[PDB]
């Protein structure tokens, strides 16, 4: 794996930023803060699943980072993308111990299995998601 630019700054890219809205074509009620993807964002990682290539980015919604998180998958070549956003209750407490077990997902791209699971282990890598 190597580290690639935030998804804030992987946006800006001529490349990037036209893939991300091809993504988001035929979709309705997408929050404006999904669409625009440039709030806080964790370094990305370029790396191989099944000797095919993907960067895995990351953000979340400013002010409400916690309950609201969205992993991308672009392929390496930057032909297309695949996206999880995940939404958190704010009750009870435990959905801070367990997020797991209440989250709603939402998949961006219609991405396979296999893509669905790393986009999954990205989530994961919080050592608090459980």
């Amino acid at each position: 794996g190597e580290e690639q630019p935030r998804l804030f700054e992987l946006l800006g890219q001529p490349g990037y930023k036209a893939t991300w809205h091809a993504m988001f074509k035929g979709e309705s009620d997408v929050p404006k803060w999904v669409s625009d993807a440039s709030g806080p964002s964790s370094p990305s990682t370029s790396l191989s699943l099944e000797g095919q290539p993907y960067v895995l980015a990351n953000s979340c919604k400013p002010h409400d980072c916690g309950n609201n998180r969205l992993l991308v998958a672009f392929r390496g070549d930057k032909s297309a993308a695949y996206g999880l956003q995940v939404s958190l209750p704010d009750e009870p407490a435990e959905v801070m111990q367990t997020p797991s077990k209440y989250a709603t997902y939402r998949w961006y791209g219609e991405p396979s299995r296999q893509v669905r699971e790393l986009l999954m282990k990205q989530l994961e890598s919080d050592p608090n998601w459980k």
